[PDB]
C-alpha cells in the first residue's frame, strides 16, 4: 500500500532550483545531512534526560556513513529521534515552506546554495548528488516508514517491510551517474574532516569488500 503525495509548490520549486542551477560545490550535501542527524540525536538525548525509557529502542547515539558501489548508494544512518508518518508528510519535520521563502530571497540577495542549512531546508541539498532519495525512519511513537522521491513534484510514503531499525533515520542517496566520487573512502573522509569535524557524535565510515 503506497500513498503518493504532491510536494507543496514552493518545495517543488526549491528542488528544481537545486537540480537545475549550475553550482559546483556539491559536497556540502553531506555536511547538511550529518548536521540534520546531529540535530535528531540531540532531540532524543534531551528527551532521555527526563525519561530514560526513551532509549529502550536503542541506547547508542551515532552516525554511520555506508557507501555501496554495487548499488551506487550512499546511506547516512543515525539513531536520533526519528520521524512519525505525519513528520514525513510534513516535509520531513521541517518548516520547508517558510524556509524556502527565506532561502530564495537570500539567493537573489548575494547568498549561495551552500548556505541552505541556515534556512532549515538542508535535507533537499541531497538532490545535488542524488537522482532518488529514500528515507527510512522509526520514531518511538509510530511505526517504521519509507519516504521516497525522484523529484518531479511527488513523493511516496509506505510502511517499511525492510530491516527493523529500532529508532532513527536512514537517508539512502541513489547517486547520479557522474557523482560516484562520493562513494570513495578518501573523498568521504576529506568532506567529513573539512565540514563536520565538531559534530558531537561518532561518525563511522564503513568500508567495502
Ligand atoms: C531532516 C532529515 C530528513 C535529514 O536529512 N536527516 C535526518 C535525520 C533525522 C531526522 Br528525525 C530527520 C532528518
Amino acid at each position: 500500500e503506497v500513498e503518493t503525495f504532491a510536494f507543496q509548490a514552493e518545495i517543488a520549486q526549491l528542488m528544481s532550483l537545486i537540480i537545475n542551477t549550475f553550482y559546483s560545490n556539491k559536497e556540502i550535501f553531506l555536511r547538511e545531512l550529518i548536521s540534520n542527524s546531529s540535530d535528531a540525536l540531540d532531540k532524543i538525548r534531551y528527551e532521555s534526560l527526563t525519561d530514560p525509557s526513551k532509549l529502550d529502542s536503542g541506547k547508542e547515539l551515532h552516525i554511520n556513513l555506508i557507501p555501496n558501489k554495487q548499488d551506487r548508494t550512499l546511506t547516512i544512518v543515525d539513531t536520533g529521534i526519528g520521524m512519525t508518518k505525519a513528520d514525513l508528510i510534513n516535509n520531513l519535520g521541517t518548516i520547508a515552506k517558510s524556509g524556502t521563502k527565506a532561502f530564495m530571497e537570500a539567493l537573489q540577495a548575494g547568498a549561495d546554495i551552500s548556505m541552505i542549512g541556515q534556512f532549515g531546508v538542508g535535507f533537499y541539498s541531497a538532490y545535488l548528488v542524488a537522482e532518488k532519495v529514500t528515507v527510512i525512519t522509526k520514531h518511538n511513537d509510530d511505526e517504521q516508514y519509507a519516504w521516497e522521491s525522484s523529484a518531479g513534484g511527488s513523493f511516496t510514503v509506505r510502511t517499511d517491510t525492510g530491516e527493523p531499525m529500532g529508532r532513527g533515520t536512514k537517508v539512502i542517496l541513489h547517486l547520479k551517474e557522474d557523482q560516484t566520487e562520493y562513494l570513495e573512502e578518501r573523498r568521504i573522509k576529506e568532506i567529513v574532516k573539512k565540514h563536520s569535524q565538531f559534530i558531537g557524535y561518532p561518525i563511522t565510515l564503513f568500508v567495502e569488500k
